């Protein structure tokens, strides 16, 4: 720690933990270290063990300081960079490997991986545990702490691993992904991006640069304290860094951070700052603008904050935008998120919103989605794209426990309803096979469930007997 960044302490309060970050974010390079033990200390005395809390924890620089020896003496200890000469100011794959080696190899042989709070350098030090993403981003930390600029933390919407070398060009995975998958630790991604998977996001992943990789560990905060109570402390400090960010700039390219903030706006606005809306709009504009419009959680976040507000038609369309990007991935080993994610949208979430629109309308309800064309022709959507994401893939999606529930919901809509869109080869245009051969029997006044059924699941024969 250099003088410069000793003289804010101690952190007395979440606005002094924000001044931290200020002055961080305006060096050439900010401290991940400083910054992870900053957060993962307030974290542990808001979120893990409040005994004892009156306000805040008071972090004194002795404490942080003692933290920030013990990980800088491990990495320093254990990396020995003239082993491993640096060509072009650039790192190379062995060294990249050692590091992640030495993170890996310094884990408790035995905790739960899916644990709240254990993300940030304070849980790597004082519990030996870090989550999958926390392992990535502590190789970054060590990284920079051992002189290595040019290592960088790069993230899909579910797995993250470093990108480093020559033009930043090289890939690394450092991490683990997932619950039972072999190790690859060392590798590329490319086989990954090569097979379209989310996974890998065809290519379109974050590269990050030093200020995002501190926008990555203000996302991280948990503000959970159980699965009943968040701490409100650890909310407004993540809130209040998340403004400090985009007020800079550093939220530009970071879709999942907008809509983060936006879901903590939605909870707590923050008087004289941009609506949830605005905010869901420009993650969504951000994927578009830096990632070829290839991620798929800008419009889930914004379907979620539809729904949340029983605005049926917004959150079909928004499910159906999220349908129209999955449509040209491949279904891959590995991207089971995702398939989950559309399962429970499918087959619980829009079910029981049109439950709910349906008694409303029998209430006499007006404008109702259940009489809008347009809200059938989302629905729709949503399916298309679901199976055209299943053709090619090597994986197939869609099964009889998905027809029941399609079945349901197209009935949700009176035949009157279904009958004014047109299925073009309001007006629709499908890209599945699937779609394609189902048109015949969406305008049914009573639909055909069984021949649905087939459809859907391109099952050969119905029961012999
Ligand atoms: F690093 C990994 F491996 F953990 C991948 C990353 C995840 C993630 C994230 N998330 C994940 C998605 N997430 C969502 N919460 N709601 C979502 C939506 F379904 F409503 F869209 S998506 C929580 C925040 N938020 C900021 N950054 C990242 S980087």
């Amino acid at each position: 720690l250099k003088a410069a960044q000793k003289t804010l302490f101690p952190l007395r309060s979440i606005d002094d933990v924000v001044r931290l970050f200020a002055a961080e974010l305006g060096r050439e390079e900010p401290d991940l270290v400083l910054l992870s033990l900053v957060l993962g200390f307030v974290e542990h005395f808001l979120a893990v063990n409040r005994v004892g809390l009156t306000y805040f924890p008071v972090a004194d620089l002795s404490i942080i300081a003692a933290l920030y020896a013990r990980f800088t003496a491990q990495i320093r200890g254990a990396v020995d960079l003239s082993l491993y000469p640096r060509e072009g100011g650039v790192s190379s794959r062995e060294l990249v490997k050692k590091v992640s080696d030495v993170i890996w190899n310094s884990l408790s042989r035995s905790y739960f991986k899916d644990r709240a709070h254990i993300q940030s350098l304070f849980s790597f030090i004082t519990g030996t545990k870090l989550d999958s993403s926390g392992v990535a981003f502590a190789v970054v930390g060590a990284c920079q702490a051992l002189g290595l600029r040019d290592v960088h933390l790069a993230l899909s919407e579910d797995h993250a691993w470093v990108v480093f070398g020559p033009n930043g060009e090289q890939t690394a995975e450092v991490t683990w992904h997932g619950k039972g998958n072999e190790d690859r630790r060392g590798q590329t991604v490319n086989a990954g991006v090569a097979e379209r998977s989310w996974l890998y996001l065809k290519g379109s992943y974050m590269r990050c640069d030093r200020k995002m990789e501190v926008a990555f560990m203000v996302c991280a905060i948990n503000p959970s304290i159980d699965l009943h109570t968040d701490s409100l402390e650890l909310l407004q400090l993540q809130q209040k860094l998340l403004w400090l960010l985009y007020d800079l700039g550093h939220l530009e390219r970071y879709p999942m951070a907008l809509g983060n903030l936006a879901d903590l706006e939605e909870l707590e606005p923050t008087p004289g700052r941009p609506d949830p809306l605005t905010l869901y709009h420009k993650g969504i504009a951000s994927a578009k603008t830096y990632y070829r419009d290839e991620h798929i959680y800008p419009y889930m976040y914004l379907a979620g904050y539809h729904c949340r507000n029983r605005n049926v038609r917004e959150a079909l369309q928004a499910w159906a935008d999220t349908a129209t990007v999955i449509q040209d991935y491949n279904y891959c080993r590995e991207d089971e998120e995702i398939y989950k994610e559309f399962f429970e949208v499918a087959n619980d979430v829009i079910p029981n919103l049109l439950k709910e629109a349906a008694s409303l309308l029998e209430a006499g309800s007006q404008g109702s989605a259940l009489q809008d064309p347009e809200c059938f022709a989302h629905l729709l959507r949503f399916y298309d794209g679901i199976c055209k994401w299943e053709e090619g893939s090597p994986t197939p999606v869609l099964h009889v426990g998905w027809a029941t529930f399609l079945v349901q919901s197209l009935g949700r809509f009176e035949g009157q309803v279904r009958q004014k869109v047109r299925i073009v080869s309001p007006v629709l245009t499908f890209q599945s096979e699937k779609m394609k051969g189902m048109k015949e029997l969406l305008v049914a006044t009573k639909i055909n469930s069984s021949a649905i059924k087939l459809q859907l699941t391109a099952q050969s024969q119905v029961q012999m007997k």
